[PDB]
């Protein structure tokens, strides 16, 4: 359920689910990010310090790449389960992939060489129909809810910071994002500057006060 | 047919459907294998015909490690796909018939998408692609050495653009009727293989460089 | 000077040197920051001058994570030695002493190739492969995003096919103090930096969309 | 030191130095052919047996890979060792590089960048020349020089095997090879359809009988 800790908090703070921080000194916040950029180098989970690479960081979220290799490989796999959850129209597909199969099989006897070969599978359709997400016509709020659904997928992820989103969101937006969080139950925190509307939300004075 | 011709022959030697070359001198052997894998650079060297014209070196294929030949390879491979790709081009019903299918399936591969909780897209499922999938490739069921030669000539025959096969050194892992089945599955396909060796292969048809550089015509109809 | 225009703008906006522009509207903000990062496909957002001419889309640099951005990419690493070899390319004198002095290294080790006991041979020592072997990058001593920005704002006055950089949202992670020393040393290299922000940047000279959509100059000049 | 054993083979077969089995049946011939290539599937160094990787196996001389980049680190390596054994000669080289340096680093400061660098080597110098085992002309005789020259530097092998070399090569050029072998101390493995001239080589007899 990860905790934070740094010099000016006296006490660990809870990250569970979602969570929104805002820190009204210029400085301590800039210096905060600039550690979360630098993590780990500078000083629940029993006491066991997160690896750098369970570390999700995101400042410029349009630029965010939510189309790599490994993400498409548990997308592609997650339509396969959906296929496998549905037998009658999983059936469907292999019925026609066994047809294009002996379509291929006959060019293959007809061709010179003896010829041997496997199988198409499902997902192999699924590859090479090229699934992927949509993101080119994302609004910030949009390309927010892909980064935190690839979030879902990654395992080896446990907390996903935005860094000075909230100036892009309306408060329906954050809260939609929040409850999609808090359905999900892996650590999102959002990383703000100034109070993000009237929300709920851990805020650390210009005097270092906890409210 | 091929032509060879290098000093030592007196004139170029036909080389056509398959064809044994042995020589009985050490150096001379060296040097030709040398010159084989030198070609066409060397020249000495001489293979043409296509009437009197020199053969690229592109249109040569020399075999000296026949396990360690690669029969599904990268390149290979792609030709393969391609033609299959292209036998289809040549068949409008039934490639019209693999697009709907592949249709089908990516409307409903397009329905789980939509199901699913990402906003997602895709591209097409193409012919080339299915193809690909199903992991079409030359089989390859040969255990020994002398059945590796068969699929390797197959190979040969399906290269267009080779003209000439060499096989050096190779007579020392066959058998006699191991020779004769090779020989006679070559002559069906009708393009030139020779046997390059350095000793002489059994008492096969062959032609003999001896030790004086004399050419022999060994149990060769006169 | 570069213009900018959209629909909320009553007239185009120059932004000549450094400009602030703040957007008090979370909605019309975000739109715009949108937009930007898909210049040049929306239009609605429009940017020109070039005397009338829209800037291209390769004339943008758009920066929002700052500490993220790479100063000593391979695009950039690739321009950076191939700028220094031309350099060496306008000084035939020290061109030649660069060459001399490889050619000497090169007879040293050609040296130790002929007494190694491998059959050695190799080609050249260029200047480019010099330059690369020395290691030559951008210096990058910034610990903190303010002293990063530097960094960027350097890299922008190297492009010369970039017209425009646009910090969005970074005033949040800047002293007011901090603000100046990059306006001021934005202003030395001549080019236009926008900072976009949604909120008013302290009390610096800024123009401001209000949410009533009025553009506001701020504490500037009447 | 390697040992070599097969159903064939009543005792296992030492391999020291250099090597030249010879094996006068053709289907033996074959199937021991056959088998090195498939090693290991089918059935000193206590007991232990050699991974595959262990393994150099060469049929195909010309053909035979010597400028992999691996090998090319290990020559690189070798000679950048000669000039650390002649610190004369190593110190010119430093000083042409000190020089080259000074002029890069002019340029450096002219131009608009600030930009800094580290250093050229003499290892860098020795990689930006190129150099590489010279093959386009060689002889087999030659190749297979080089070949055994490589394995020399390839401490992860402890088997060369040359398949049915000895057709390519005079009695004198034999002699040559196993004289550096020998000196080199790794085994080396002439496996041959026929006896290698007059030499001493292990002869395995049309009766099945070792000589
Ligand atoms: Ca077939
Ligand atoms: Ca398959
Ligand atoms: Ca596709
Ligand atoms: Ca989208
Ligand atoms: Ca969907
Ligand atoms: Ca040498
Ligand atoms: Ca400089
Ligand atoms: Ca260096
Ligand atoms: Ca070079
Ligand atoms: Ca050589």
């Amino acid at each position: 359920m990860v905790k934070i800790n740094f010099p000016i908090l006296d006490e660990p703070l809870v990250l569970s689910n979602a969570t929104i921080l805002t820190i009204e000194d210029v400085s301590v916040y800039s210096s905060l990010v600039k550690h979360f950029y630098q993590y780990d180098v500078d000083e629940d989970d029993k006491q066991k310090s997160l690896k750098a690479t369970e570390l999700m960081l995101v400042t410029d979220i349009l630029g965010y790449d939510v189309n790599s290799a490994p993400i498409l490989k548990l997308i592609h796999g997650d339509l396969e389960n959906q296929f496998n959850e549905k037998p009658e129209v999983k059936s469907m597909v292999e019925k026609l992939a066994a047809t294009i199969t002996e379509l291929i099989a006959f060019e293959c006897l007809e061709n010179e060489l003896d010829l041997e070969y496997d199988e198409i599978t499902i997902l192999e359709l699924i590859k090479a129909l090229g699934v992927k997400i949509e993101t080119q016509s994302d609004t910030i709020f949009e390309k927010c809810f892909e980064i935190i659904q690839v979030y879902h997928y990654l395992t080896k992820k446990n907390l996903l910071v935005f860094v000075n989103s909230g100036a892009y969101l309306t408060k329906d937006e954050v809260i939609k994002l929040c409850e999609y969080i808090n359905l999900m139950q892996k650590s999102v925190l959002f990383l703000e500057p100034r109070r993000l509307y009237d929300l709920p939300q851990y805020v650390i004075d210009k005097d270092y006060f906890l409210i």
